[PDB]
């Protein structure tokens, strides 16, 4: 048995992201269509944060921020994130510590390369 | 000895009615640190409105925060009686990935909320 499993071996590489200038309505539609509760917010491979369904509710809806408004005013971080060569068990423990279900994965240049979800484990 | 739902549920009820706004629901979820709220019209338990429901049924449709929540909730809700076995109910909650279940008496009146 050669090695402990790395994030790269279990993450998804089919990346669905949303930009900071897109609307809360667009984020909510993407969450519904993809059946996910959290989206990576990026400009291209440049990771800004993760936006959750609960973030939309407690940071936007509760404050009267309407669906046409841009995501970027609602994003708050710093995001959890990991490197693709990190050990998956260590990352899983950090996800449970933050009570998150998806974590973005970057390469050594901090470019977004994947998403690790609890369901991948 | 079997622990019943009544022994561990919260009896302090904070519910929302169908005529109240999405903003009010979201603010209650934040203030109470919960992901779902019982929707009640008087003694009539209609369903459990989740934070995700607000997003995928209201925000995704462009609904403004001041709009009422009526019709956003979908069901039927999971629910249990106060004298049900809590271990059984929690097994069902784990299976369905729900974190809160409304608890009713034999007349189907809301008496508590079970969390975990
Ligand atoms: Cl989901
Ligand atoms: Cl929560």
């Amino acid at each position: 048995h050669h090695h402990m499993t790395t994030v790269a071996e279990v993450m998804t590489r089919d990346l669905a992201t949303i930009g900071p200038s897109q609307s809360l309505r667009e984020a909510a539609k993407m969450m519904d269509d993809l059946n996910v509760g959290s989206l990576p917010v990026c400009d291209g491979v440049n990771l800004i944060g993760m936006l959750t369904d609960r973030d939309i509710v407690v940071r936007a809806v509760s404050a009267g921020v309407a669906p046409n408004e841009r995501i970027e005013g609602v994003v708050s971080g710093p995001p959890d994130w990991c490197y693709e060569d990190d050990d998956v068990d260590t990352v899983r423990k950090k996800m449970e510590e933050a009570q998150i279900r998806r974590v973005p994965v970057v390469d050594r240049e901090k470019r977004l390369v994947g998403i690790l979800s609890l369901g991948d484990l």
